[PDB]
């Protein structure tokens, strides 16, 4: 009998919530912020370091992690995960809250980085990277970044099997998992990730040339087209690591009680992609999204509509809204329109939230950080292919944040649809951040 | 089975710590806090108020609650209990977290308040008063405040049943738990409960006359025999509630599936105790204690010495630890030594650390605001009967403060103690205060 919500909320979790094809989809708007169980630690000493919040749930239960530094953010020699498997329930007065049921710190030797977790009929999985040099020092290594699936089983055991990369990312040089939440789909569970391609390998060369180039809604890139095309062409191997080909890709493995069985990559293509970033596999309904951090010019939050048959998957033109924004170092700002070759931004997903009988999407929730450049200024609200929802602020003054990663489900209990917006915030007094788990009601006017 | 700490820790809780005779109590001290699973939640908005911690663990599991009001912590509306059963585990590298099982949030039709929990072979049990009225009025409402005794099993589900006050505390007109956690001794669980008595009633005539005056240990009060006398006669009868006499009492209830069965109230007489307000029960080997918040004008932490037989424990002469002091108000500020009539002080308690072969307590571990008046600057450290040993800080700058307990455990294996140090502490955008669990490791200067 494993875990599974309180029946207030069974067949509310991950579905298409708010079908209307009349209603504006910025009609509607996200509540003032509700107080629920703060279900994710906060650092218990002054320097302590809690970062990379990675969450996903399945109709039954949901998973979350995150990193801990000792030190401080800037240490990058060891440290461990904290991960937990929970599932939603209500008070009398029917207020939700979060109740993990096995909350375990994974810390040995071994140092595991920008994990994802995804909910998954077994338990918890997770895929990691392991490493020795820094980001800039594996991007160097010719050799694969190492990479295990593990997962958190109902018992509150773990467990995990490295993933022999010398094979699987043989073309790469660096390679770790998106962060973002993994997708459970037909036996398999999926996640997203990223890395270097090894320069002319088999790999690199299908995607030498391929290009794609995402424009704005109103704003037209003015700079003449050779110069946009040429520009795109290279801004899959900024200079922030020497040139390499930092290309985006799919990974899936086989759900079973043997971790890391039947892996298999999926490399789509530039002409289709983006940069390569972190990024998340989304499930809502049946439709399926790949989230993809604007780490690259194009500044509007992205959704890459997923298919999936035998062990691969396909994306497809992507979803965008203007007014989901992100901070950004010039020349790709929040702004920015004209394709460059950068490598900056921050991840903040957007969550599939309104459709149309079509089953097509319309509406997003999600947190964006409303600033030109820096990273500042929660900001909570509905997206559109264009504008922006009344929003809701972490804070009237300035804020320090970073990323923020969301989810709506319902109660339909009492018929109210909430959004979980996990946003990395400042902190004084215990450590530089504070991952907390924001939650608003998704209202709309009349 | 039910659940229980890795055996790394099996033997470890609730023992006798440290067995010296020579060794000064204060040549041990804490180490830097460590940084280890907050299992605390904090606020998850700009508003909400935690506060009023209760903790206490077995030799298999440890309990937790604390209180929610959503407007701010002065709002008097409603508000609703936060809930965790646990046990102790360690990681691969020898870590320690504290692994919550059960969480859950206890929001209903009732208004829970100053609630103290135990860890008992069925679960985490619960003293809860469930008010109606602020405290101010019901210390003029004639009737007792009304209780619950409730229990959060180790399934995972609550259950309570509302005790008979206007029989059992029918001479009461308040009474509240001492919010500081209870213990399991003898088959019975033991709360520490304090509040007003009904003026004339039995109960209150026989503390007529009864007093105690305990001086500081350097420092001699000037004043006459006769002054004193009568100033601690009156300690009793602070004016803040119309000068009903502030009665300390035991509360002793049955341990098993049925809640509430069999209760007995202590009442302890004043020729030993001074004026009631916010207790605990510890439990430390074969001692029983009970410590009193220094509401009135004795500065010093209290620890009396509990004895029990059968439903109803005795009191004994205190244990002072004179350096272990809290912030008052003059004229009951922190140096005081005269006795006096004054409701402050705040909740900081001692756990017992130290002791000799013969039983006999030589030092606690705890932490105090180091403060005269105001509520500022938390600091952990030991404490013999006389001094402080060196201290660690929440932070070296001005930090509001409030209440705060500690209890400490020893991980058989590797032999190391611990102490876990639970402290309000200021917080910034989340809320009025954020309660973080602190963790330090006790340590010998040679
Ligand atoms: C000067 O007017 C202020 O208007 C504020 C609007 S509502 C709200 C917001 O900005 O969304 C609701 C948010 O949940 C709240 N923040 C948190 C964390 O709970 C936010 C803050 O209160 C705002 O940032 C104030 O600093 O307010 C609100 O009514 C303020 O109280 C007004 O003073
Ligand atoms: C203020 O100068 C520094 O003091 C440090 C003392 S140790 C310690 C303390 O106050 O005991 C250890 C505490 O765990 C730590 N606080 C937290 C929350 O982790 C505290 C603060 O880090 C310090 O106080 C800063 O405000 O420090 C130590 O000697 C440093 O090397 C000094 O520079
Ligand atoms: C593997 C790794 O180092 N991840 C880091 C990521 C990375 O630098 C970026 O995705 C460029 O690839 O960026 C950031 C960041 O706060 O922006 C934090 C992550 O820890
Ligand atoms: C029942 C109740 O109200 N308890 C309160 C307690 C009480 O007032 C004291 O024991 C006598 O004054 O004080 C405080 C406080 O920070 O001091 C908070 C508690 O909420």
């Amino acid at each position: 009998g494993a875990p599974i919500h309180d029946p207030d909320f069974i067949g509310g979790i991950g579905k298409e919530l708010i079908v209307d094809n009349a209603s504006d989809v910025t009609s509607f708007y996200p509540s003032a912020f509700q107080e629920h169980l703060n279900f994710i630690p906060a650092p218990t000493t002054g320097s302590g370091c809690t970062r990379i919040p990675s969450f996903d749930m399945s109709a039954t239960h949901y998973c979350y992690t995150h990193n801990v530094i000792l030190s401080g953010c800037r240490d990058h020699s060891h440290s461990h995960q904290y991960l937990a498997l929970g599932v939603l329930r209500t008070t009398a007065t029917g207020r939700i809250f979060f109740s993990t049921l096995r909350s375990i710190s994974l810390d040995d030797t071994q140092n595991r980085k920008s994990c994802s977790v995804s909910a998954t009929p077994l338990g918890c999985d997770m895929l990691c990277s392991k490493v020795t040099e820094t980001e800039e020092e594996d991007y160097n290594s010719a050799v694969p970044t190492l990479m295990a699936h593990g997962r958190l089983g109902f018992d509150g055991q773990y467990h995990e099997k490295d993933l022999d990369v010398t094979t699987l990312f043989e073309d790469w040089v660096a390679n770790y998992p998106g962060v973002g939440g993994g997708s459970f789909i037909d036996g398999r569970v999926w996640f997203s990730v990223y890395g270097g391609l090894k320069p002319n390998s088999p790999s690199d060369t299908v995607q030498e040339g391929k290009y794609v180039i995402y424009k704005r809604y109103n704003d037209t890139c003015p700079d003449e087209q050779d110069y946009q095309i040429r520009m795109a062409k290279s801004s899959y191997k900024p200079g922030r690591f020497g040139g390499k080909r930092i290309q985006q890709a799919i990974l899936s493995i086989k759900v079973s009680t043997s971790l890391g069985e039947d892996p298999v990559l999926t490399v789509p293509p530039n002409t289709v992609t983006l940069m390569g970033a972190e990024g998340r596999i989304l499930t809502v309904g049946t439709s399926h999204f790949l989230y993809q951090r604007g780490s690259s010019y194009f500044s509007p939050a992205l959704l890459y509509p997923m298919t999936v048959s035998n062990k691969t998957a396909t994306l497809h033109s992507p979803y965008t809204f203007n007014a989901f924004t992100r901070p950004g170092s010039i020349p790709c700002q929040a702004s920015a329109r004209c394709p460059n070759s950068c490598v900056t931004g921050v991840y903040t997903d957007p969550y599939p939230l309104i459709f149309y009988r079509n089953h097509t999407l319309r509406g997003v929730f999600g947190t964006m950080l409303d600033s030109e450049q820096a990273r500042l200024n929660p900001a909570s609200a509905v997206f559109d292919s264009t504008s922006r929802s009344r929003i809701t602020r972490v804070s009237s003054s300035s804020t320090k944040a970073a990323y923020t990663t969301s989810t709506c489900f319902k109660v339909v209990k009492t018929n109210k649809t909430y959004c979980l917006s996990i946003a990395e915030i400042s902190n004084t007094l215990f450590g530089e951040f504070r991952i907390v788990p924001l939650l608003v009601e998704i209202l709309k006017n009349d």
